[PDB]
DNA sequence: CATTCCGATAGTGGGGTCGCAATTGT
DNA sequence: ACAATTGCGACCC
DNA sequence: CACTATCGGAATG
C-alpha cells in the first residue's frame, strides 16, 4: 500500500546495506540469497517506472557487482517436459491421438524445430527490458541465473520492435556450440584448468558459476523455442508466427524452424535434420513436433509432466561395448528390489558410464545376462545408461550366474514376488534400514517436503545412529546433535535446522506425496488433495467414495484407505502437524 | 459384457559440475 | 591460522 | 533425465 517512491528507496537501502556488510566484513560474496532477489524486485519496479530510476541505483551498477548467493524464481506457467517418440510409428500414434481428440478441427499444422542440447532457460521481459532469467527447477520454482544470462551475447538486454508486450517470458535453450566447447577445453589444458566432458554439462556448469565474469568467458549462445507468461502485445495464434515475431524483437531464433502439413512431411523433416546433424555446429538430440495453432494447443491441454500437443522425436542413441563386472541389488522405499549392473567404465556419447539399471529379474532372464558377460550399452534418449543386449558370441569362459536375492541384502527378511507381478520386494517393513532410509529420503525430496541439505549421506547416518525413526523426528533434531556427525559441522548443522524449519510450510499435495502412500505419487497426491481439500475429509473417505476421485480405482482407493486406517500413520501425521508442519487451507 | 489396448503414472535407476563447508595441509 | 582439498547435495540433462 | 510395470479407463468384437 506504500507509494512507489517509498518502495524503490526501501529496496535500494536494503541492497546498499548488503553491499556495505560485504565490504565491511571483507566477505568473499553476499551469503544472502536475498540480495539477488531484492535486485530483481528493484528491476521489476524500475522498468515499470523508467522515470523513477536514479543514477545511484544498484541497478545501474558501474562495473563488477559483488558476488552473491543463488536465489530462486517461481514460474507462474510451469516449465514441463516432453513426451518422446523414437520412430515413425510412435509418431503416427501421436498424430492419431491429436486427431482423434480434436473435433473436426481438422486443419492441424505441425510446427517443427530442432531439439537443442543444452539447458532450458526462461527469460522475463517487462516492457522489453530483461528483468530475470531462471532454470526449470521442479517446473514451478527454479534458480535465478539472471547475472549469468546477462553475459550471453546472443541475449539482448532489451527488445526493440513494435507492440512489445508489458510482460513476456521467453523460453529457450542456452548452449555451447562445438567451437566454443573446444575453445574452452583448449584453454583448460593450456593453463592448469579442468577440461569439460561435453557441451551440455559444460553449458550448465557455466550458468551455475557464482562469478559472472567466469560465465562471460564461456561462449554460450541461445535459441528461443517458446513462451511462458504473456501480458499485452499483439502476438498471433500461430506458434511459428510468434517465433518470427521474436526474431524481429531481436531475439535469436533458429532458421531451421519449419511448418509441415502432414505426417509424411514431419518424417521427411526428421530424416533431413538427421542427415545435416553433423553440419549444425552444435548438438541436438532430436526434433520437437508441435501443434502450430495456439488455440488447438489449448484444446489439447497438458497432462501431469507434459503437453498433449507436442512430442520430442529423438534420434537413435550411439552404442558402445563393455562388460558387466557385477550386479548389485538395491532396496527402495516400498521394499522394491532393483538390480543394477556395475560396468567396466566406458565412454559413451560424452560421459563415463559405470552403471545401468537392470530393472528386474524378468529383464535379466530376457537378456540372459551373467556376471562377466560382454554387453552393448547406450545412453537412451542420449542421457540414461541402458543395457541393450548381451554379446553371446563373446561370453567369457568364466562367467557367474546372477542370483536374485531371496532375502533382503539389508535386513535379511524374506523377499516377496507376488503371483503375476514382476516386482520382488522386501517384507521387513519398518525393520528394514534401507526402506527407512529411502523413505525418509523420499520425504525430504524436492517434490515432497523439499529440505535443502538433506541427502543420502546425512540421512544414512541419522538412520544408522538411530537418531530418526519417523518423518517427525527430522524436526526434533538440533544443531548440537547434528554437529557431531560425519561430514557435519556448526554452520552446516545450522543450515539444516534452518532448512527444516523453512520446510514446515508446505502444501496438502506435497505433504500427501511426502507420506509415500502406495501408488500415490505426485499426480495422484495432487488429485486427492484438490478433491477433498482437507486432511480430514480425505482420511474419512470410504473406498467407495475414494473411487469417485478421477484416475483412482480400487487399487489406489484401497491403499489410501488402508493407510489412514492405521493408527501408526495417524500419529506420524499428527506428530508432524504438532512439529509445526502446515499448509494453506482451501 | 469380457478382453485387449492404451494413455498416464509410479517407482527406481545415471553422470557432470559447482557452491558451501568439513577436512586436510602449510 | 589461513589456504588448499574434497565430501556432499543441488540441480542441470 | 529414461524404462517398465502397473493402474484406470477407453476401445474392440
Ligand atoms: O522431456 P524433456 O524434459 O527433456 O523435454 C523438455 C525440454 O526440451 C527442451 N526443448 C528443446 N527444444 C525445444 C523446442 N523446440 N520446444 C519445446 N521444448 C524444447 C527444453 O529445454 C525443455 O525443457
Ligand atoms: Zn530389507
Amino acid at each position: 500500500m506504500e507509494s512507489i517512491e517509498q518502495q524503490l528507496t526501501e529496496l535500494r537501502t536494503t541492497l546498499r546495506h548488503h553491499e556495505y556488510l560485504y565490504h565491511v566484513m571483507d566477505a568473499p560474496e553476499i551469503p544472502d540469497a536475498e540480495y539477488d532477489r531484492l535486485m530483481r524486485e528493484l528491476r521489476e519496479l524500475e522498468t515499470k517506472h523508467p522515470e523513477l530510476i536514479t543514477p545511484d541505483s544498484p541497478t545501474q551498477r558501474v562495473g563488477a557487482a559483488p558476488l552473491a548467493a543463488f536465489s530462486q524464481i517461481r514460474h507462474e506457467v510451469p516449465m514441463l517436459s516432453l513426451d518422446n517418440v523414437f520412430d515413425e510409428e510412435s509418431f503416427l500414434a501421436f498424430n492419431k491421438r491429436v486427431q482423434d481428440r480434436l473435433k473436426n478441427n481438422e486443419k492441424v499444422t505441425w510446427c517443427c524445430e530442432l531439439k537443442l542440447d543444452g539447458l532450458a532457460v526462461s527469460i522475463l521481459y517487462e516492457n522489453g527490458v530483461l528483468v530475470s532469467a531462471a532454470t526449470r527447477g521442479d517446473g514451478t520454482t527454479g534458480e535465478d541465473i539472471t547475472s549469468n544470462v546477462r553475459t550471453i551475447r546472443a541475449i539482448p538486454l532489451k527488445l526493440h520492435g513494435e507492440n512489445i508486450p508489458a510482460r513476456l517470458e521467453v523460453r529457450g535453450e542456452v548452449f555451447l556450440p562445438q567451437a566454443g566447447f573446444e575453445k574452452i577445453n583448449e584453454d583448460a589444458r593450456r593453463t592448469g584448468g579442468k577440461v569439460f566432458a561435453n557441451p551440455r554439462n559444460a553449458a550448465a556448469g557455466s550458468l551455475r558459476q557464482l562469478d559472472p565474469r567466469i560465465t562471460a568467458k564461456r561462449p554460450l549462445t541461445f535459441f528461443c523455442y517458446g513462451v511462458g507468461v504473456l501480458e499485452g502485445g499483439e502476438l498471433p495464434d500461430t506458434h511459428l508466427g510468434r517465433l518470427l515475431q521474436f526474431k524481429k524483437w531481436g531475439l535469436p531464433v533458429s532458421d531451421r524452424v519449419t511448418l509441415c502439413e502432414s505426417a509424411e512431411e514431419v518424417l521427411a523433416f526428421y530424416h533431413k535434420v538427421e542427415e545435416d546433424r553433423p553440419t549444425l555446429g552444435f548438438d541436438i538430440d532430436g526434433v520437437v513436433i508441435k501443434v502450430n495453432s495456439l488455440a488447438q494447443q489449448e484444446q489439447l491441454g497438458f497432462v501431469a509432466r507434459a503437453p498433449r500437443w507436442a512430442v520430442a522425436f529423438k534420434f537413435p542413441a550411439q552404442e558402445q561395448m563393455t562388460f558387466v563386472r557385477d550386479v548389485e541389488f538395491q532396496v527402495g522405499r516400498t521394499g522394491a528390489i532393483t538390480p543394477v549392473a556395475r560396468l567396466e567404465p566406458v565412454h559413451v556419447a560424452g560421459v563415463l558410464v559405470s552403471n545401468a539399471t537392470l530393472h528386474n529379474a524378468d529383464e535379466i532372464e530376457r537378456l540372459g545376462l551373467r556376471i562377466g558377460d560382454k554387453v552393448v550399452i547406450r545412453r537412451a534418449g542420449d542421457v540414461i545408461p541402458q543395457v541393450v543386449n548381451v554379446v553371446l558370441s563373446e561370453r567369457p569362459e568364466d562367467t557367474r550366474e546372477v542370483v536374485f536375492p531371496t532375502h533382503c541384502p539389508v535386513c535379511g527378511s524374506d523377499v516377496e514376488r507376488v503371483e503375476g507381478e514382476a516386482v520382488a520386494r522386501c517384507t521387513g517393513g519398518l525393520i528394514c534400514g534401507a526402506q527407512r532410509k529411502e523413505s525418509l529420503k523420499h520425504f525430504v525430496s524436492r517434490r515432497a517436503m523439499d529440505v535443502d541439505g538433506m541427502g543420502d549421506k546425512i540421512i544414512d547416518q541419522l538412520v544408522e545412529k538411530e537418531y530418526v525413526h519417523t518423518p517427525a523426528d527430522l524436526f526434533k533434531l538440533t544443531a548440537g546433535k547434528l554437529t557431531g556427525l560425519e561430514r557435519m559441522g556448526p554452520k552446516s548443522a545450522q543450515n539444516v535446522v534452518n532448512a527444516l524449519e523453512k520446510a514446515k510450510e508446505t502444501t496438502f499435495a506435497r505433504f500427501l506425496y511426502a507420506l509415500g502412500i502406495r501408488e500415490v505419487g505426485e499426480a495422484t497426491a495432487a488429485g486427492l488433495a484438490a478433491y477433498f481439500g482437507t486432511l480430514e475429509a480425505l482420511e474419512a473417505a470410504s473406498i467407495e467414495e475414494l473411487q469417485k476421485v478421477p484416475d483412482v480405482g480400487i487399487v489406489v482407493a484401497s491403499h489410501v484407505h488402508n493407510f489412514f486406517a492405521e493408527e501408526s500413520n495417524r500419529n506420524v501425521i499428527s506428530e508432524l502437524l504438532a512439529e509445526g508442519v502446515h499448509w494453506p487451507a482451501p
